């Protein structure tokens, strides 16, 4: 038993809720939060700027010193660092950007970063600005995922799209 309310289960393993990841995360202080990353772990906009904002610029400062020491991550990487005020940790994963031209099969590599963490909240890795199809980026979820992944969607209509389109 754990701490998340309200999510329709779609898998054994996959549950997903129209909620703000940020809110989401406020309230049950999960253990991982996944942040949608780019390589340089720039948190400008995005699920990513809306962490960044959530912890004051913490996890920005954070992120700059994990750069200068190790260098970019590799797009479908991913590093864990503080989950600040809201997780435990957060999972920085680099799903392709397809408005950067990246390959979209990456996705799946981006995803089994999750299987590292026995339960995660956590974003569909490459919506959003980076310009996958969400559904489809659901599909390689739930196909790559074996861990208890909590799915926060922050738009209602693309929430009530991603469910009435699951197989
Ligand atoms: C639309 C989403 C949802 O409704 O759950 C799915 C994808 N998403 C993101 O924020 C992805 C993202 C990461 N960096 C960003 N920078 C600027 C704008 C966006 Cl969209 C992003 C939220």
């Amino acid at each position: 038993v754990n701490s998340f309310s309200g999510y329709l289960k779609l898998t054994d393993n996959v549950y997903i809720k129209n909620a703000d990841i940020v809110e989401e995360a406020k309230k049950v202080k999960p253990t991982v939060v996944v942040n949608a990353a780019n390589v340089y772990l720039k948190h400008g906009g995005g699920v990513a700027g809306a962490l960044n904002k959530a912890t004051n610029n913490a996890m920005q400062v954070e992120s700059d010193d994990y750069i200068a020491t190790n260098g970019p991550l590799k797009v479908g990487g991913s590093c864990v660092l503080s989950g600040h005020n809201l997780a435990k940790h957060c999972l920085h994963v680099v799903g392709p950007n397809v408005n950067k031209g990246e390959d979209i099969q990456l996705l799946k590599s981006a995803y089994e970063n999750f299987n590292q963490h026995e339960v995660l909240l956590a974003p569909l890795l490459s919506a959003g600005i980076f310009g996958a199809d969400p559904i489809h980026s659901l599909r390689v979820c739930v196909d790559t995922v074996r861990t208890n992944v909590y799915l926060a969607v922050f738009d209602k209509n693309l929430y009530d799209k991603l469910v009435s389109s699951f197989l």
